[PDB]
């Protein structure tokens, strides 16, 4: 049911699935020509034996968006796929140290919960860099003319040496040549990080993903906090009518809260474009 | 729809927040209910509580109320878990609905395999497997006298309690069909035919997967299509590709198992009739 | 003496390997044999299987042994739970025995617990009369361990398991000891008698002491002895005379008897068969 | 009871409790006295409720064995205690990476997983425990329980030898005298242990040859699908694990001069770093 694209197309008997981190790691030997003979570690994203409809066509979608969104250092790339004659497995560079907010709750400053890494702990201007890291993961987005929709911490991948890679491209969507992409009445991205057109006028821009950036920027440095804290969702509908907006992050510069508040301006045209974030957080993580 | 919403005030399914203590996780957590029985004022009783979480998108909200709309018309039955009451008003929402002891079926038996199978459990009877299925059979034909589909029928989706006791549950997929239901939400491996191809749902569609959910009931909890990719599944059931025979299963069971997947939804049996046949097969047993 | 070491046969109580298929543990694991019962040779069982992990030491094995061999020299009781057989011979030590379906006593007591910490089982919620029911079922497990000279020492609700048919039976005879013709510290101090470590010294008033935190357990619903107390503490606290509050909902006849365990002098505290009387009147009252 | 020791004793109320790895996480307020109001990670080893006299003797023994091992970079380091007025909390350095042979387990190969371990990181880990273990001995001291379970492994691939419950000190004797049945596994026994009761350094060194099987097998479990009741008559017949699939005959060849039945005719660890430093630079 679904034609062939020799482009991306890796041969099953190739890969070797691992244990799953639904994504399991896996062996993908010579997914690069350059190296032919060379295994490489890989993560491989599949559907569940209790997969619905929309989950296949959700896959589906996915691979063929990270197709036409092209290679960025700070996206996560695809690497190739296994569509024909077998199951759809869409497979990925592999992040060895997990999502940004597992990431960041891992290694907090003690004093003020799971795995601990203290040799990593958080220097401000590690924070800083994440962030100036994903604004320009973002830039290269936005000149795609791609929204990601579904940008949030749990949606960024960590590797090596902390380099930030946008992932999950599931809800993602071309707006080439549309002026705004239309959801639908109750979609499927959470809320809290939901830009307000998108949530009350149904419409979605590049600006909404700044919106959704600014929240990012708010779990970065609350080190994996949750966004408006002791809010329930039902609750948060009323108050973003009323113009809530979270407070600064503890050890956070007046200048970084600014910056957050500038993502969260009521007028999409009024919040800075990726472009301004990337010039702007240069200068900041030049300055640090 | 969700965002700029409002939900109503039910007085007859409304509890006071301050008389519920969530509990540990089981969203669903445990919980106590104080006077949740209007009889027993004084009384804690236990009871479960789904609401959304932190990462909830509008479609999560609106098929919680929905979920708690389906099951304050369903009306009581023994075999089907049902609503308590919920807290709307001002606050997030919470859909109080009876605790079951035991968890979902298929853990429940894939606990108990035969040791050298595929923390355990005394293993089953096929008294008892027989039992579950009737029951499963009495709480489906009570579901579809009030004219409502469950779409989402599995064993992942029934909860057992007190002496092997099944009690059909999640209803967050369900319809209310009074008055058929026009890419879906639904499980592949547990889809009737028209379901997809014809974008329809009838109580005939819930018979099918009824048929799905004997299969997990004797296999002790297997993964239906076993090795077979949901993607590959569309051409297998139109070229009549249909599940083995569970091991150790009477041929008259799997005959009703397949009567269930017929490709003709007029063709397959009625919960009326499956629970006529399953009361017969149970006494004989 | 465990490594250059090797167990006799006995045939009475050897069982075929080939019979027995091991399950999942529950080390302990689930099994079914076929023909334990050599009335039913063709009935497969399902039982438990203790045998010892990859990185036994000596002392494991030895303790396996002694404990199989405590259980052969005890004899059947209702209250205890049933050694079915062993594979000795051959290959990995298995000690053989009766399932019980429901778990350890603590486990079982906790999920039961009125309203007001895992799975809940309110259909089953525990009665004043089924406390008074297992205090009393398990007297009786006690006399009849006590009247077959042999001290168990780790008498505990965790060492209790309660059948399908909430049948109390002792268990870990781990570190059971025969005393036929006192026995001169691997206990848990909060379940040790004064005596035990005090004096180097164990006899059946040690294990009635015990029986006594057990009473606790049972009427605090699984509770943990000596709440907020350190181990390290207990010593100095028992000593000055201190002893567990009342568990709540608890009658001050049941408490008195466990205050009766607790006495510092042996010779003072009752016997497991006065125990069973007294029990078994409280019982017919309640 | 317990006498103080002022060069050790840490405040109870700069130490909070944290999640259990019975040991806990926690937060120790300027557990670096060069470190003032610095709050630091580290874990917390304490007794269970059900503990017996021997679990605290054991818990007060692992502590003062490690108050005189002294400080290197491949041990577990003791960071202080609360002994007074209260449980006894051993207070000593955080591994973030938990033990070493789920942490080898998790790197298999496909066919939580995580990336992979490559030889020259086998053969490193292996280095690094030698030399632990070779500051140990020159300590005057065996550890009697080495094994991947006990091996802590932190931040960036740093091997910390750990859980010093069994460790004795052997200063001024010419061996340790084992109990007749001993609590040390059987599988990571040296023969002379397991049947004649003696232990010295060498023994420690029978030891470290079974862990670098387990390192080499990346977590696999020792002498497999045989019951420690049948090693025993195994090993008086000389029975020795067969070479790991992936592992150089030369390294290998370490792992038996490690099980010599001769204790003495094993190398010592101080032989054992300067080989493993060559192999490990040739890789
Ligand atoms: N490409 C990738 N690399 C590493 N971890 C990934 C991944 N894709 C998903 N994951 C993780 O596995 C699981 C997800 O929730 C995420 O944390
Ligand atoms: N009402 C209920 N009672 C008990 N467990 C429930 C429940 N609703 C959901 N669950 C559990 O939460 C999760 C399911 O797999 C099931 O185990
Ligand atoms: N014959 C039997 N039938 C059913 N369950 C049994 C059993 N023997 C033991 N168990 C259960 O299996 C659990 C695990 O076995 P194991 O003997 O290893 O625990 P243990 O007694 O050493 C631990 P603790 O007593 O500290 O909880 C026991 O805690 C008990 O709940
Ligand atoms: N200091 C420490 N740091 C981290 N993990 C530890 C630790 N001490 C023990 N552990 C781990 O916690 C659990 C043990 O089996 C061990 O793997």
């Amino acid at each position: 049911e679904l034609p062939e694209d020799p482009k991306w197309e890796f041969p099953r008997d190739k890969l070797t699935l691992g244990k799953p981190l639904q994504v399991v790691m896996a062996e993908a030997v010579g997914i690069d020509k350059d190296k032919p003979k060379e295994a490489v570690t890989v993560a491989v994203k599949m559907l569940k034996d209790d997969a619905t409809e929309k989950d296949l066509s959700d896959l589906v979608s996915e691979m063929e968006m990270m197709k036409m969104i092209g290679k960025h250092k700070n996206i996560i790339n695809l690497l190739g796929a296994c569509t024909q004659d077998g199951p759809l497995y869409v497979i990925v560079e592999y992040a060895s140290k997990g999502n940004l907010r597992e990431y960041l709750r891992a290694r907090r400053p003690p004093g003020m919960d799971i795995n601990r890494v203290p040799e990593e702990q958080m220097t401000f201007k590690d924070l800083v860099s994440c962030t100036y890291q994903l604004a320009r993961g973002m830039e290269y987005l936005a000149s795609q003319k791609c929204i990601h929709r579904d940008l949030a911490a749990r949606n960024v991948l960590v590797t090596e040496n902390n380099v930030m890679k946008i992932a999950d491209f599931g809800l993602a969507r071309d707006i080439n040549n549309i002026d705004y992409y239309k959801n639908t009445t109750n979609g499927r991205l959470p809320v809290k990080w939901m830009a307000p057109e998108a949530l009350f006028d149904r419409v979605y821009t590049h600006q909404s993903d700044v919106w959704s950036f600014g929240v990012l920027m708010w779990e970065i440095f609350t080190l994996g906090g949750s966004p408006y804290p002791g809010i329930p969702v039902e609750e948060l509908f009323k108050l973003l009518k009323e113009g809530h907006r979270m407070d600064k992050p503890a050890n956070c510069t007046n200048e970084l809260y600014m910056m957050m508040r500038d993502c969260w301006h009521a007028v999409p045209s009024q919040r800075p474009t990726f472009k301004q974030l990337v010039e702007d957080l240069d200068r900041i993580l030049t300055l640090t």
